[PDB]
């Protein structure tokens, strides 16, 4: 961890340059994602972008618990800018990207098999786990913020809501528990959203697609409860290794960790044994 110059960041970002394939690898609320080559080493640039005050408190945020910060199934942190005229956040570079964007096979990448899947669900769960311990609530838990090392190890992403109730309303709302989007900050509002991840995972198919019936993910979980469907008409086509068994395992810790009264839900620590059992 030390201080980079702004300039050093655009220079080997070749001047922030927006086209993919060009630097940039993706995007969200908070800013753009570049591909750079710092030190001896592949590096990911955020430069943030829009409350310019908010903004600079994310900022600060994601350092304070960062800075230090060493686990298997979190991001690293390398550093940061505030020099130039833009902020920017460095980190170890995640070859195979976002869990959402393999999920969806972007750029061809071929698709997750389920043992793949298995896996980084357990790591994802180990990530949200160490940050509970450590009295942190994550705050925007999903696929897009779970990413994916040389080995498809999970590393959570973006701590800058890392963390009662609350004024200004923060999160991904396809995501986000119904107390979160309430105003409270709880850490099982994190195990909700990792519901969401879970059926992502099964699924195939994004939280939210305003293309889609239904267009919120949740719904089909709502609806096989119901005995409309089941689960089986759902999983993921674009998988060979995939048995009804382990899914319905998975299916089953989604469902309890969807439970609309928080204190129904499973804590991060029973989500895990429930994950370890479902692949012993
Ligand atoms: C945040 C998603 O951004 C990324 C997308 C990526 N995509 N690809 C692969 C890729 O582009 N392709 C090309 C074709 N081959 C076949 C394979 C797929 C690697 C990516 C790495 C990304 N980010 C990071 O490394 C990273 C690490 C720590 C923190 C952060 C933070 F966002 F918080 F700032 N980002």
């Amino acid at each position: 961890f030390h201080s980079f110059s702004f300039y050093e960041l655009k220079n080997v970002t070749n001047n922030f340059d927006e086209r993919p394939i060009g630097n940039k690898m993706g995007e969200g609320g908070f800013g753009v994602v570049y591909k750079g080559y710092v030190n001896n080493t592949t590096v990911a640039v955020k430069k943030l972008a829009a409350t310019t005050e908010e903004l600079k408190q994310q900022f600060d945020q994601e350092i304070k618990v960062m800075a230090k910060c060493q686990h298997e199934n979190l991001v690293e942190l390398l550093g940061f800018s505030s020099d130039g005229d833009d902020l920017c956040l460095v980190y170890v570079y995640m070859p195979n990207g976002s869990l959402l964007d393999r999920l969806s096979c972007l750029d061809g990448t071929p698709p997750l098999s389920w043992h793949m899947r298995c896996k980084i669900a357990q790591g994802a769960a180990n990530g949200i786990n160490f940050l509970h311990e450590n009295h942190h609530i994550h705050r925007d838990i999903k696929s897009a913020n779970i990413l994916l090392d040389e080995a498809f190890t999970a590393k959570i992403s973006d701590f800058g809501l890392a963390r009662v109730m609350t004024s200004r309303i923060v999160g991904t709302t396809a995501y986000m528990a119904p107390e979160a989007l309430r105003g409270e900050i709880t850490p099982k509002s994190d195990i909700y959203s990792f519901g969401v991840v879970l059926l992502e995972i099964i699924t195939g198919l994004p939280a939210v697609d305003e293309h889609r019936e239904p267009q919120l993910l949740l719904d089909i979980a709502a609806a096989i409860e119901d005995e409309e469907k089941t689960i089986e008409d759902y999983i993921d086509k674009k998988m060979n290794d995939a048995d009804s068994t382990s899914v319905e395992a998975m299916y089953s810790v989604a469902s309890q960790c969807l439970h609309e009264k928080k204190n129904k839900r499973p804590d991060i620590k029973k989500v895990q044994q429930l994950l370890q059992e479902m692949t012993a």
